[PDB]
């Protein structure tokens, strides 16, 4: 059995920054450090940080007075940010710059009381945060997940309309939603393409190349990771068996019995150690040295705020 690694894979710049923010705050201020939502959607990272004294919470009322609070990489609504601001709390924001950029566009629309449509998945924290930057009752802020959702949407003034996307969507499915938005609302304004981040686009392109060669693909990432789910879904749609796994333990031997070529990737929130352990497990089940595919080079880094160095 040949083992191939997708390239790129694993940590992006927003995730490296956000985890560093929590680590550094723990180092500087000691436990506990409070964090709104899992800092990133990875059980191993979160379990780790919890064992070192991070406490993960969904509401600001769960955080005591005088504390340090960090917002997760997925971002937060204005109501949450203002709720935290009114309190004695010390707040650090681990929201990814690429999320923040979308937030600002939503807030601009809100100020203009002009309506905005977000493409994303209901209930995901990034979606809550992004919808959560719009407040003007005279405009509106609508969520669509599919072309059918677009086909049934009505808005108050379709002459003044803009769209935004979640950063971790399917590139291809999103393309279909946007095509529908433009057929329905010819005057709609957005970005050139979408708000899907470089890391999501690149990992999707890499798993496409991986799945052209592999019979079976293993995506390292947690169940509640949107971007990781998209990598598995992509592979499956190409006719390959794909499995989303937290770690090497989850590999069932039947999945790779008599498979000549197995591919491994990782979502943007999955640490490289988990991939290394996956490869070691595949080698036990009879695989050779892991071969990295040629891939697009990523060079973007996001620094921690200076107060957390
Ligand atoms: O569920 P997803 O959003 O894929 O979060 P995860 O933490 O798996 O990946 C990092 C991230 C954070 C913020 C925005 N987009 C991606
Ligand atoms: S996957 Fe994208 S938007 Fe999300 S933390 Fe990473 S770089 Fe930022």
């Amino acid at each position: 059995m040949q083992i191939l690694l997708a390239n790129p894979r694993g940590f992006c710049a927003g995730v490296d920054r956000a985890i560093s923010i929590v680590e550094n705050a723990l180092a500087i201020y000691g436990a506990p450090i409070y964090v709104r939502h899992e800092v990133v959607h990875n059980r191993y990272v979160v379990d780790s940080l919890r064992e070192r004294g991070a406490i993960f919470i969904e509401q600001i009322s769960e955080v005591p007075d005088g504390a340090i609070l960090i917002f997760s990489a997925h971002g937060v609504s204005q109501a949450v940010r203002n709720e935290a601001k009114s309190r004695d709390l010390t707040v650090f924001d681990a929201t990814c710059p690429l999320v923040t950029k979308v937030h600002m566009e939503v807030a601009r629309a809100s100020r203009r009381g002009e309506e905005s449509i977000l493409i994303g998945h209901a209930g995901h924290p990034e979606v809550e945060g992004t919808m959560g930057q719009y407040s003007n009752p005279e405009g509106g802020m609508y969520l669509v997940e599919s072309p059918d959702d677009v086909w049934k949407l009505t808005v108050k003034n379709e002459e003044k309309l803009s769209f935004m996307t979640q950063t971790t969507l399917s590139v291809d499915d999103t393309s279909d939603v946007i095509d529908a938005l433009r057929k329905r609302f010819p005057k709609i304004v957005g970005p050139r393409k979408d708000d899907i981040c470089y890391a999501t686009t690149n990992r999707q392109e890499a798993v496409r190349a991986l799945a052209e060669q592999a019979e079976v693909v293993l995506v390292v990432g947690s169940k509640n990771s949107s971007n990781s789910n998209r990598l598995a879904e992509l592979a499956q749609r190409m006719g390959k068996r794909a499995f989303l796994i937290d770690d090497a333990k989850d590999i069932q031997e039947e999945w790779v019995k008599e498979v000549k070529c197995v591919g491994v990737t990782a979502g943007a929130s999955a640490p490289d150690i988990l991939v290394q352990n996956v490869v070691a497990r595949l080698q036990q089940l009879g695989g050779g040295e892991a071969i990295p595919l040629e891939g697009r080079e990523e060079n973007i880094v996001f620094e921690v705020p200076k107060e957390l160095r």
